[PDB]
């Protein structure tokens, strides 16, 4: 159930009714794949056996190789610069640092001796899941032993490349990531094992339901740690998304510049709310994502992750209806930029039209159907295909929902060009009073 | 025919005599793979094809599980702010919602019965070219089916691990983007099946030879969204770009800050040209590419998104010979910060020397063969391999083209110190005028 | 040996005690490919070698249509927006340009004949080493010319797919990233093809050392440019990271919002340090990263590029104990904007906690053990496993480290809110000061 509402008077549109899926912690589980430890022949079988055996045992040296530093990484030091600066694996690695204590590989090799999956509780205190995903061990010193310069057969060529591709792929994934990658690949983590992960996993049966209906944006949220390699175990840590904060109420701001409408060149002030992004309640507080493309949207939920928001007071909604009101100092920037543009929301189309500029809306099987004046307005998706505004071809959402036309009159009509801040990078209402006051009295 | 010329006025360069590839408009197929619907024998050759068939059978479910959920998406709320905000795959959507009505995808069905590639109408009036890539039916039915238990050679286990493969890589892929993948991979259309889409595409002899010859071009500006898999068809739709602007003049602005040259730390001012980027004659305006970064470059060629573009009145150009011209605004930031830097250009190096910073350009053979002088001054790319500035080695272009140098006075010598806006960073000529003149009055 | 000292009064944190390793020039080699120049039997063996010997003739051609043009590329025209603008390839692509001239193919062919590594000294004086890593004319030649309709065994065909399977990789990389791809993949180059090539690199022991210990880094920040096919030759050109810059001195410099601590909303002013970034000892100067996600960091070693730096005097550190000296203009921004935020050091965490914002550390085992009031402040990762701003939880890191406290009263308390300028986003403490004293005058 998508609406949206279109603010004529602050050139904004809000499209609500989405449901919340918040990346809120993390989740490290231990992958690991069984290793084996390891002829004048030349047959043409043990040739191929011979060869597939140099990727296998250039796999293993190459992870080795590759794994004598600390898990490298890279880190920082519209309101996107606003937000804070984490260490996303920093409890992978966390994870990974007791790996290399002595004796904890041990443990994992035990859990898993006579199973594929269980429960482990490390030696820092921490209850991580492990998971056997490959026994190559088992398959080399079963199939491959008796065979070295013996008796070959080209069953056994094929079904150990099918086998040791598996690794092969993943040294290449971790070759060129430097041991952390993401999205989480199938061969770190098939869809069976990650699925069956899922449910073996200690969350609630709406988490459960939630990562098993979007594995594919799970995998997106996940990194995979190269770890360990010791004692015939190769481990990597999986980390995967918690999603502390389920079904709230989600909605999408968008702003475009509100500029005077004079066709004049460079005789127009402009004014633009900054605080466009993903808006979620969470916790009493708001979730805001002030980079909406850092959120993925499935159907009507929407995947973000925390550590790419702000938490600010339920009373930044007023600047949606009333951006001039005291609860709030809701967050806009000043230019003289009257440049033309469109933005395409998720039921409709913002379109920003100055200057000299031909701005319409048209449907496929008619062509033009509005020409848009010069100001900021709106079309709603219904009955329109494309917006054109110059020579941009912008194609809108065709998604079921409807749209709320609010008039108003546009704000920047109530400011006196002669006093106006034109070049406020990052202010507000509040801030571009104090302006003009200080402006005024001095004239 | 790449010529140059560099502004010794505004520290700028503009970098003329390329030709225009702009990506205007969508084009949507609808590929499809045509799906098979489906033993106490523990024969070697029937291991194998129980595990590729298990293989075929997983990405299939995991196809399906996928698309529960409508085709996911990220989408946005030096003048790259400035731009508008689309919906990429808007119109692959469009196509995708209308295959799950009922009925459609049996018209697609029923048109590669007798060919691989047929024009289909679908009920919402979208003429799409449908292409049948590969028969997984007619290969399982005809050549699996009567083995299952029975005769089994090695043959036909390598002939389904090749033939199935490209259905695994085409789920690895979706799997890790969330069905949505650019550019288009060979496993979602092989160089031979774009090649044939865009023959019988119907564009203009001159949008077939140009696609043609730049096929790796039109795959990083495709994208691939998994559809509908159901009544045995398996359908992706694949969004290809329209090139309605082919051959008009394109030209790269380079800008560099423009300060004074004091040697003492802190007391000089600058300025800087903020209208970089390409711009290409398109339609009696200029097409703007704030973030030339956006746009490929292919020999003379530029290929450039018309989602990323301003549209822009052509007395834009009059700001590379005369920034202070009275018809056109130039856009402009000022800044105290008093840094060097290089750009490297098309045909030569902008160098913006400043402080104490040691600033050369040099031959490979030869050595240091020019020392930059504080300013910002410009070296052709004839006789000069490399540029130093600071601790920063820059390799210049080593393509043919002649360089012209426009002597100039630098315009940051025409500001008095005392009253210059010394912190605008969106401004312009105009209102970098306007503030002088205000802080003068009141002196 | 990694130490951490956080500054109270400019709400900055260094982390200090690292290795430099600093991309400082390119080093361009050629790696080819020997191509081979070439039946009514229906022999199912026969038909999987007919089928892939049709993929190496398409890869081929797929690749000569590719080259067609030029080795297509893009470019441009907190403080990353005062960096310069290189290009990237332009080495490469200039070893590229020489071997399209007559006779030098020949000259690469000529020294690859009898071994498979040779430094060739080209036309124009280069001296680039050059490496034949697949021998498909050896192979078809030899292997596959007498049964072309002859006498067909299946390890011929397994060997063939494999051999050729490298080759198809290769082309499917070139195919989606336009012939530039980076990271250099397995593909391109394996583990010990390029481990062989950095020690038959003309370079010092220590690089070698360097390169060898962290080869995915060095993929990571090499190119491979697809170049030139011709006379039974497939090359490209690998461009690789010249480390002119070892082990010397670099820190990260963490900085947040450092505002007063009013409860009221809007009511206060913000300051945050823009010159957060890594800082490297390099040359008398200091090579400043202003965007610290660009380097790489394995274990107490940093892999940066000098193409994303600015060359500084090493009086920009007195920012960090003197904000306030003469000797350097420190580079601040100001703001309204009095949001919570926390930054996660490399032994800590800052916080940045205003209005009603719940900020915390805990311990995983114990709960919260520090609630932090309004103000910039910082925990040491000692004891401390996450931090909570809002609803945003960070995880710290857990690397062994001593930090220090250096108490300060915040230097935001040393201005008058009246005639604070409140919005200037690439300020400095001197341009802060001057619109401070011009305000006071006219009041």
């Amino acid at each position: 159930n998508i609406t949206e509402e279109f603010y004529q008077s602050t050139c904004s549109a809000v499209s609500k009714g989405y449901l919340s899926a918040l990346r809120t912690g993390w989740y490290t589980s231990v992958i690991t794949i069984e290793l084996s430890n390891i002829c004048n022949g030349t047959d043409a079988k043990v040739k191929l056996i011979k060869q597939e055996l140099d990727k296998y045992k250039n796999a293993v040296t190459e992870l080795q190789l590759l794994m004598q530093s600390t898990p490298a990484t890279n880190n920082r030091a519209f309101l996107g610069f606003l937000l804070g600066v984490g260490s996303a694996i920093a409890s992978g690695v966390a994870v990974c640092k007791v790996l290399h204590l002595e004796g904890e590989v041990n443990k994992i090799k035990s859990a898993l001796l006579s199973t594929n999956k269980a429960v482990v509780s490390l030696s820092n205190g921490v209850s991580v899941l492990t998971f056997k995903v490959l026994d190559l061990k088992n398959y080399i010193d079963k199939q491959l032993l008796p065979i070295l310069c013996s008796i070959s057969n080209i069953e056994t060529v094929i079904e150990f490349q099918q086998k040791n591709n598996r690794l092969l792929e993943i040294t290449r994934e971790f070759s060129v990531n430097a041991g952390v990658t993401t999205p989480v690949s199938t061969y770190m983590l098939t869809n069976s094992e990650l699925l069956s992960l899922i449910n073996d996993m200690p969350i609630t049966n709406d988490q459960k339901k939630l990562m098993s209906n979007n594995v594919q944006i799970v995998r997106q949220q996940s990194y995979s740690i190269m770890c360990i390699i010791k004692e015939e175990v190769l481990a990597y840590v999986v980390q995967l998304p918690l999603y502390g904060v389920i079904d709230t109420p989600c909605w999408k701001l968008h702003t475009s510049p509100l500029c005077t409408t004079n066709t004049k060149e460079g005789s127009n002030i402009c004014l633009t709310r900054t605080d466009r992004g993903w808006y979620c309640d969470n916790a009493g507080s708001v979730s805001f994502f002030p980079q909406a493309e850092t959120c993925k949207v499935q159907s009507n939920r929407v995947f973000c992750d925390t550590m790419n928001s702000l938490t600010l007071p339920s009373e930044v909604n007023l600047c949606n209806v009333d951006i001039f009101n005291p609860k709030y100092d809701c967050k806009i920037m000043t230019s003289k930029a009257d440049v033309s543009s469109s933005v395409i929301t998720s039921l409709g189309a913002i379109v920003s039209c100055y200057g000299k500029t031909k701005c319409t809306a048209s449907n496929k099987n008619r062509g033009i159907i509005k020409t848009f004046s010069n100001g900021c307005d709106y079309v709603s998706n219904k009955g329109v295909d494309t917006v054109s505004v110059g020579n941009t071809l912008y194609y809108v959402n065709k998604q079921e929902g409807k749209s709320l036309y609010v008039k108003g009159e546009p704000i920047i009509n109530f400011y006196d060009p002669l006093v106006f801040p034109s070049d406020e990078f990052d202010a507000s209402i509040s801030q571009v009073n104090e302006k003009i006051n200080q402006s005024l009295a001095f004239i």
